[PDB]
């Protein structure tokens, strides 16, 4: 039987991570990474975590079965750290996943089992899993502009126009932060403006947080995600654990669900409870227990919230130096974009062409797509980075 | 849009532990004398070193590490491991395994149906009405002698149809306590091949019954003869790591070609699901499994648990002889694992959780792991006071 099984594409990640460990060039860099990466090229677990995982296994006493829909203390803390003060307890459903992933196809399975008909409206371009969930639903998916490949901003007007043919009970698919993979970014006045949009369509938001804490800082990556939950009566929140907590691997993450009424909300609850228990029951406890013990622990979360900082303002000062080399190089802004954008991610605007000649020529790698990591760039290979889009005349 | 929101059915058995002197012989984890649940010593020695020797938590294996998927493989198949027709995907615990296992086989077979033992553990029907799965049942439970209807059994397998997925519990049956012997297991073996019918196998108390390696007798039985064979493992009972959530789908195939493609397609599973699987439950099984000493201590404390429940089931059939003199309990011996389904009824089972304060699921599940010296007279008295 097993047999009439159709063949599936492989992670993609492996076959960029052999073509570059097949390269004999001793002088090869790879800013294909997708994770952060320290100035030595390691991906450290965070001080304050280690300290959790020290804590845990000092206090931990049983491994029995605990909350079907994760438990209070991480749901409570995660609804703080998102939605801050403005966080309404009365009517907000929380799930404890299995990584922002988990959360993500939740809330679709959440969704359409409210609304069979549900569309959805992606980022043009956005994260591919998102495309890859949504067909693999049969969910219908609509593009809405987003990226400005000559400008290597937001076309915003592009996105209002395409956002205005959302019809009511369609969703919307919005990166709260540091958007993957283009690395640019709304304003909060244009996060005011697709409010508007979303108020007068009647359609329902979706929010990817994955990166709260690496653009501009803990608040002021939220500021998006936050406006949009003042003003909108119904918004769904997906949130990750992964980068900013540097617990990649533990899969922590979750989903929340802001409602009109408290009744929806118990709805809401019930439905989301009963998704986890029929695709895993239970959702892992590690990684949410962690996450909880850094942000209850005064100490811990000082020691978190500062070396976050640190990662934060170290990638913003190799963008400053990234677009410094390259103004020097040109003679020109062209550039400029690259201090601009926010994220451990940006697209250069390169063509498929420009990628391979790179690689070729400088031995540099990136996604086929121009995207590449900041964390990947150093003192040592942003000259050579500079020098090579130069070069091949991007 | 999420007022359209339908209200959904709660879980019957961890709805159990919410109306929770008071006894609780309810959810199926196990409990030590004084009513609590410990961390294993292996298990807390593992965390330890792993707390020492882990310095990245970047992203790793789409289908759960090389270390643990051979671990797992070899602890339930033994020597009888063809690594190279065995696809691995760890999962999130026992029942993601069952979930991922129900979605491959319907990519494999988009007009498939499910045979399930009568009873059987809620959740499966739970998982396949929500899958949208035609659940067919085969008699499994006898009722009146508690032992397994095994004439029944064989008439209603044999009805199957190539395609068709048979679910078959490898060992400590939840919730009836009855298990097949490995003669019955050669007959089902029979059956299966004759009809063509995948079997899916629900390890998750391997341990528990009569020891690590006599519990996968059933299992290995079923992979040295059938070509094409499905199991999902739960870590979460024998090694006590519940919330942990660990355990993996193992695809047993009959050549490396489709093997490739079971492999593709699971690892494509979880990728489409939470991406990656969680690390820390299956990086402490592979620690415990490795390290011959983390293993030796382990297999001891299982074996420690299994004697010990072993000696409370004799209590309560002991106990309940002096209160009849009658070998009407004495399937309570027989059964193997941590359930025991009791003859009591509905109105029975309610009168002993009112007017005896024992907490049973209602269909007279049992935990022995929460009887004890103290409960067993006590609980033999109520079935007994409650007529049953
Ligand atoms: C990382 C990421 C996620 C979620 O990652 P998890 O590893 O599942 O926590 C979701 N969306 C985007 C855009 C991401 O970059
Ligand atoms: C425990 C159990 C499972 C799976 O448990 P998980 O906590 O999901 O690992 C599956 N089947 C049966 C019969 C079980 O008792
Ligand atoms: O590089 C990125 O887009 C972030 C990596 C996150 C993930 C990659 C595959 C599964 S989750
Ligand atoms: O008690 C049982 O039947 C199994 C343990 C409890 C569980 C219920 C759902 C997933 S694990």
């Amino acid at each position: 039987m097993l047999g009439n099984l159709k063949p599936q594409a492989p992670d993609k990640i492996l076959a960029l991570m052999g073509e570059f460990r097949a390269d004999p060039r001793q002088g090869k860099i790879d800013l294909g990474v997708g994770v952060y990466k320290d100035a030595t090229g390691h991906t450290p677990i965070m001080r304050a975590v280690h300290a959790a995982e020290q804590r845990m296994l000092e206090t931990e006493t049983t491994k029995t079965y605990a909350g079907l829909s994760g438990e209070p203390e991480f749901q409570k803390a995660m609804g703080e750290l998102i939605l801050g003060d403005g966080l309404k307890s009365e009517t907000t459903a929380t799930l404890a996943t299995v990584g922002g992933t988990g959360a993500l196809r939740q809330a679709l399975e959440l969704a359409r089992m409210a609304n069979p008909d549900l569309r959805v409206f992606v980022s043009d371009p956005t994260w591919p899993n998102h495309v890859s969930i949504m067909n693999f639903m049969g969910l219908p998916v609509q593009t809405y502009r987003y990226f400005d490949a000559e400008t290597r901003g937001v076309d915003f007007e592009g996105m209002k126009a395409d956002l205005a043919a959302a019809k009511k009970g369609d969703m919307v698919l919005l990166h709260g932060c540091c958007h993957n993979p283009t690395g640019a970014n709304l304003t909060l006045d244009q996060w005011a403006e697709i409010a508007s949009i979303l108020e007068k369509t009647g359609a329902l938001p979706l929010i990817d947080l994955a990166y709260q804490g690496f653009g501009d800082g803990l608040e002021e990556d939220a500021a998006g995600t936050r406006l949009i939950a003042s003003r909108i009566p119904e918004v769904l929140i997906a949130a990750s654990c992964s980068k900013n907590f540097g617990i990649y691997r533990e899969r922590t993450g979750c989903l929340l669900a802001l409602c009109a009424d408290a009744a929806t909300r118990e709805l809401a609850q019930g439905a989301m409870a009963f998704l986890n228990r029929q695709t895993y029951s239970f959702p892992p406890f590690h990684g949410a227990k962690i996450v909880s013990t850094v942000l209850t622990t005064p100490e811990l979360r000082a020691d978190w919230m500062a070396e976050l900082e640190a990662v934060r303002s170290g990638m913003l000062r190799l963008r400053e130096q990234l677009a410094g080399e390259l103004r020097d190089l040109s003679g020109s802004d062209r550039f400029g974009f690259v201090a601009e954008h926010r994220g451990m991610f940006s697209r250069l605007g390169a063509t498929p062409e420009q990628v391979k000649r790179i690689k070729e020529e400088f031995g540099i790698y990136m996604v086929g797509d121009s995207r590449i990591n900041i964390a990947g760039l150093n003192d040592n290979t942003i000259p050579i980075l500079a020098r090579a889009i130069i070069e091949v005349g991007v």
